């Protein structure tokens, strides 16, 4: 019993994570094979952070002025372009820790763990969903650009995220590993606005499924409804509208529990119309949109790597 | 920005789990040099389990009957002794990736990562609070005994917990690395209460100083109030009493915020007899307890390792 939020083991990816200095500005990389990616902010001085021009900036430097460490070690750049708003420095040196891994950009909703770093050494693991409008909700100081975010299939690392940004609001924004913006961000000094971000609907119906597993169950009602009229109510209290790929993703979780998926949408339903009334759902006082259905079954059976 | 909770690097201790197995029992070992630790309930069947003779059992077996496992090399288990509710299997071999480390019993209050195993494979972390009645709120199913709790001080790890008992509430119970329980519990498959649980107050404050830091001020007053006044009403909510060992360590949040710590007491008196009224505090609809002064610390200023 007992369900928490919960990051993926980060052995594999303190091995490949390092510091990269530029001038004055020092921030993390990230070391696999005979390569380090790190944001090319890192270029910057402060005064050209409010509105810098990359090309002009990466012009100006050669191999000798990136100073790339791992632990007390120095690697030799023989190497370095910019791939949108990363750059990718070659080394003299294969990372010999480096995991099986891949690059994948992934989708609003879906989750992942952030190792968040600072001088190339890790500080801490947490979980974090990319919200609809394409930012996160993080923990991130300075020096903490360069953190990747990351899943694990068995023994193969999926790294999805890199930290470059936050957001006035002080929730974050950053790239893939090809160096891609998610949402309208750039990397630039300057206020940036972020979308309206709604409640991942299929997130919500997750973690009643795993609420009901763990035996809170008082949420659950003898009414039902329909797809669409479900969506009408979602609608109106700003959650994602949901659909039947959504309907059969959850469908493990109706599996497992034997509530049909249009059941707990009933319940969710009574639940957005009337609040909570003080009451907890996992020691949660309101809805919680952070769980994939992956994450719930990973946790309520005990997925290892 | 921001504020999660937020789990240890789990490397240092991925490299020191391992699968202890006797007779048809499999749970996780913690290989530490040339001895590993697992809770004794390996060697108990599933009939010996709803009252066993631990010392009996341990006799009718020999050093053959451990099978530990380390990925897929196999261990000579050379020796075993039962120090209280744990077994120490001598084994051939020391473990190369051994990390600076030390066993530490833990306080009331005080927290720490949980490396959550199955078949000696990390699974997932998470962070937890012993609470007042030394239970923890853990995410834990079969197989996850043998799973530790930790700190981590620069490059030494504490391991403080090692995971044994989910009580009929669904919370769970365990030992330190010598092998005592942390409260009134036993190993065996009864049903066992826990006290009454308190809130630990000096977490609550920690949290309030954090909510600060990071722009959620709208529950600050300017009233203060004294130490034996807030106590009062502590008392009532079942709140721990705040001492000045408290007020002594909450001493680098208050300096940090220039908020002193008799004012932000007057802060969470107001929450306390008036509630929160649907607001939330750093995405909080209720007042949480489970960071220490020096978790936000860390957090708030980026301690590396
Ligand atoms: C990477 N090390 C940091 C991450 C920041 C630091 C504070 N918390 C974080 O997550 N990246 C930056 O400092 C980037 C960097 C210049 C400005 N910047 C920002 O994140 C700034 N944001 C904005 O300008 C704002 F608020 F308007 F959105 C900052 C004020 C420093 C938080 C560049 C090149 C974009
Ligand atoms: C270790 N592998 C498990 C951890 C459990 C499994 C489910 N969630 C957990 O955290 N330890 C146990 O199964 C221990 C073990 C026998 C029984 N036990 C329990 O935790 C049981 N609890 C109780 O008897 C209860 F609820 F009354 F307190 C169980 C019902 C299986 C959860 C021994 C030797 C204590």
């Amino acid at each position: 019993s007992g369900f928490r939020k919960m990051a993926f083991p980060s052995g594999k990816v303190e091995g490949c994570m390092v510091q990269v200095t530029c001038g004055t500005t020092t921030l993390n990389g990230l070391w696999l094979d005979d390569v380090v990616y790190c944001p090319r902010h890192v270029i910057c001085t402060s005064e050209d952070m409010l509105n810098p021009n990359y090309e002009d900036l990466l012009i100006r430097k050669s191999n000798h002025n990136f100073l790339v460490q791992a632990g007390n070690v120095q690697l030799r750049v023989i190497g370095h372009s910019m791939q949108n708003c990363v750059l990718k420095l070659k080394v003299d040196t294969a990372n010999p820790k480096t995991p099986k891994y891949k690059f994948v950009r992934i989708q609003p909703g879906q989750t992942f763990s952030v190792l968040a770093c600072y001088n190339g050494s890790p500080s801490g693991v947490y979980q974090c969903a990319m919200r609809p409008n394409f930012t996160i909700k993080g923990s991130f100081l300075n020096g903490s650009c360069g953190s990747v975010g990351f899943n694990i299939d068995y023994d193969c690392v999926s790294f999805c995220y890199m930290h470059h940004y936050e957001l006035p609001t002080g929730v974050h924004a950053g790239t893939d590993l090809e160096g891609n913006f998610y949402g309208p961000f750039v990397d630039r000094q300057t206020a940036q606005a972020a979308g309206t971000d709604t409640t991942i609907t299929v997130n919500v119906l997750a973690w009643l499924y795993a609420a009901v597993i763990n035996g809170d169950r008082w949420f659950l009602n003898r009414f039902t409804t329909t797809l669409n009229d479900f969506n009408l109510v979602a609608m109106k209290y700003n959650y994602e509208p949901l659909t039947q790929d959504h309907v059969d993703i959850l469908g493990p979780l109706s599996a497992q529990t034997g509530i049909a998926v249009l059941d707990m949408c009933a319940s969710l339903k009574e639940l957005l119309q009337n609040g909570m009334n003080g009451r907890t759902i996992l020691g949660s006082a309101l809805l919680e949109d952070e769980f994939t259905p992956f994450d719930v079954v990973r946790q309520c059976s005990g997925v290892t790597f």
